[PDB]
C-alpha cells in the first residue's frame, strides 16, 4: 500500500543517504534507488545540505514499454546551430515599460497564503486551478482571442501542470517560458522557491496577452506541477509535447527571481550546466542590453530545475537566477521562506528577461 517511488542520485550525494532504500542500479557518476514517497522529502532536505547536486524522479521511465523488471529497466538507463539576435528592441522596450511590480507582489502575496502547495496536498490542486482562470481572465481582459489553457496531469500526484499558449493555431516551433507552482509539504510559504518565478511570468504573460502583435511562433507559460518530487511535472509535460508532436524551438526557466545576495547588488545570474550554451550566451545578452545589470555565472549541478527536463531531450533551454549557487536563499524549502527576504526590483528585472526573451525569439522564423 506505501506508494515507492524511483529516483536518479548522484553519487556524491547517494553516499551520505540513511533512509531506508534499495539500490536498483549504479554506475560512476549515479544511482538509482527505490525509496517510500514519504522519505522523498528529506532526501530534498539532505540534497541542500550537501550542495552537490539534487534528484530526478524516474518512476515513469522505469515502467516503460518493452521492459521486464525495474532492476533491469535501472541498468539500461544508467548505461554507455542556431542563431539567436537581438532585432526587436523598439517593440521590447515598449513592452518593458508596460510591466506592473505591483501585480507580481499581489500574486506572490496569494500564493503564501496557502499552507503549502505540494503536489499530493488539495492546495496544490486549487494553486493550479487559480493560475489557470487568472491567465485567462487576463485574456479577456485584454481581447486576445489567440489564446487557450490546458492541463497535463502528472501520474498518480493530485496536481496538474498548467499549460497556455498565445497563438494556438501558429504551426511553427514554440517559445517556452516556464516556473514551477508546487513546494514541498509541511509549512512552505515558498516564497521565495518558486512563487518568485511564478509571480514573475504570470506578469509577463500579462504584457504579452496585452500586446496586439501577431507573432510568427506560439508562446507557452508553464506552470509545471510537483518540481519539488524530483522534476515529475516537466517531464510529463515534455512527454505531452512529444506525444502531441509540438515542436520547440527554446525553452528558459524561472525558478527563484526574488532574494539578492547584497540588497544593493543586482547581478543576475546564468547556469551553465544542463542547459544550452548558446541560448544561455543569448540570455546574457538580453540581460545586458535590456535589463542592464551586470551578469554573472554559475552552476546548480543534477536535477537543478526543469529546464533540465528539456535539456535532455536535446531541446534548447537555459535557467536565469537570482543568485549564484554558493550564496543561494538558506531559508529555501522551510517555512521561513517568505516575502520579507525578496526584492521586488528584482523579481520585476526577471519579469522583464521573460518579456524581451518572448518577443526576440518569437518574432523571428529560422
Ligand atoms: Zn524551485
Ligand atoms: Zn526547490
Amino acid at each position: 500500500s506505501p506508494v515507492h517511488e524511483q529516483l536518479q542520485v548522484p553519487q556524491c550525494l547517494a553516499a551520505k543517504i540513511t533512509v531506508p532504500h534499495k539500490i536498483l542500479a549504479e554506475n560512476k557518476e549515479f544511482k538509482i534507488i527505490d525509496v517510500l514517497s514519504s522519505d522523498v522529502e528529506t532526501l530534498t532536505i539532505l540534497a541542500d545540505k550537501v550542495s552537490c547536486g539534487h534528484f530526478v524522479n524516474v518512476s515513469h521511465k522505469l515502467t516503460g514499454t518493452l521492459a521486464a523488471n525495474q532492476q533491469q529497466s535501472a541498468q539500461k538507463l544508467l548505461q554507455k546551430k542556431d542563431v539567436y539576435e537581438i532585432k526587436h528592441e523598439e517593440e521590447v522596450n515598449a513592452a518593458l515599460k508596460e510591466i506592473v511590480s505591483d501585480n507580481i507582489w499581489q500574486t506572490l502575496t496569494h500564493m503564501t497564503s496557502y499552507y503549502n502547495r505540494s503536489a499530493t496536498k488539495d492546495t496544490g490542486v486549487d494553486t493550479a486551478n487559480w493560475l489557470k482562470s487568472k491567465f485567462e481572465q487576463m485574456a479577456v481582459e485584454y481581447g486576445r482571442t489567440d489564446t487557450s489553457t490546458f492541463f497535463v496531469k502528472t501520474g498518480w500526484y493530485k496536481q496538474p501542470s498548467l499549460v497556455t499558449v498565445i497563438g494556438k493555431d501558429i504551426k511553427a516551433p514554440a517559445i517556452v517560458i516556464g516556473a514551477h507552482m508546487d513546494t514541498l509539504d509541511g509549512r512552505m510559504p515558498g516564497a521565495g522557491d518558486d512563487g518568485s518565478g511564478s509571480s514573475s511570468i504570470m506578469e509577463a504573460a500579462r504584457v504579452i496577452l496585452s500586446s496586439k502583435t501577431t507573432f510568427k511562433r506560439p508562446i507557452y507559460f508553464i506552470w509545471y506541477a510537483a518540481e519539488e518530487r524530483g522534476l515529475v511535472g516537466s517531464q510529463h509535460v515534455v512527454q505531452h509535447f512529444q506525444e502531441q508532436s509540438i515542436p520547440v524551438k527554446a525553452v528558459v526557466q524561472f525558478d527563484m527571481t526574488g532574494y539578492r545576495n547584497d540588497a544593493n547588488d543586482p547581478t543576475m545570474w546564468v547556469f551553465t550546466d544542463y542547459t544550452d550554451r548558446d541560448l544561455s550566451n543569448y540570455l546574457a545578452k538580453l540581460i545586458d542590453h535590456y535589463i542592464h545589470v551586470p551578469v554573472d555565472y554559475s552552476r546548480c549541478g543534477y536535477g537543478c530545475s526543469d529546464h533540465a527536463s528539456w535539456n535532455e531531450e536535446d531541446i534548447p533551454a537555459a535557467f536565469p537566477c537570482e543568485t549564484s549557487f554558493a550564496d543561494h536563499n538558506p531559508y529555501i524549502h522551510t517555512s521561513s521562506d517568505k516575502m520579507d527576504l525578496l526584492n521586488l526590483e528584482h523579481m520585476t528585472n526577471f519579469s522583464k528577461l521573460a518579456v524581451a526573451f518572448a518577443i526576440e525569439l518569437a518574432s523571428e522564423l529560422e
